[PDB]
């Protein structure tokens, strides 16, 4: 198992452009497309994304060079990031993979919100964390998921990824 498996089970992969979780247009391997409510500002957004016009849908190649590029980005967010960094250079490399979706679902600013989790990942404190992290909005908006990636941390091992 590796980033790439692990997120593409966590959001799926579709070709046209669909409504995730809190409703916003996205595409392809939870590639977010646009907070707004139009569809047409989405298929604007896509188009220049892919460079071409698409009229709402792509291929298999597109949604995976969209999802290339931003598990790249989530990476470099988080390297960039003082309040990320530390943590992730401290952690082994199944739990930095838990870091980096949690950044690819909710940006490095949301993540970075999460000072007491971070500061137990940071001290190992396996179970305290994964305590802390149930007491989100993100655990109670989509548990199975992040049942899924708080239960990676606090085991190190990929277990709950079957
Ligand atoms: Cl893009
Ligand atoms: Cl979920």
């Amino acid at each position: 198992m590796n980033i790439f498996e692990m997120l593409r089970i966590d959001e799926g992969l579709r070709l046209k452009i669909y409504k995730d979780t809190e409703g916003y247009y996205t595409i392809g391997i939870g590639h977010l497309l646009t907070k707004s409510p139009s569809l047409n500002a989405a298929k604007s957004e896509l188009d220049k994304a892919i460079g071409r016009n698409t009229n709402g849908v792509i291929t298999k190649d597109e949604a995976e060079k969209l999802f290339n590029q931003d598990v790249d980005a989530a990476v470099r967010g988080i390297l960039r990031n003082a309040k990320l960094k530390p943590v992730y250079d401290s952690l082994d490399a199944v739990r930095r993979a838990c870091l980096i979706n949690m950044v690819f679902q909710m940006g490095e600013t949301g993540v970075a919100g999460f000072t007491n989790s971070l500061r137990m990942l940071q001290q190992k404190r396996w179970d305290e964390a994964a305590v802390n992290l149930a007491k989100s909005r993100w655990y109670n908006q989509t548990p199975n998921r992040a049942k899924r990636v708080i239960t990676t941390f606090r085991t190190g091992t990929w277990d709950a990824y079957k």
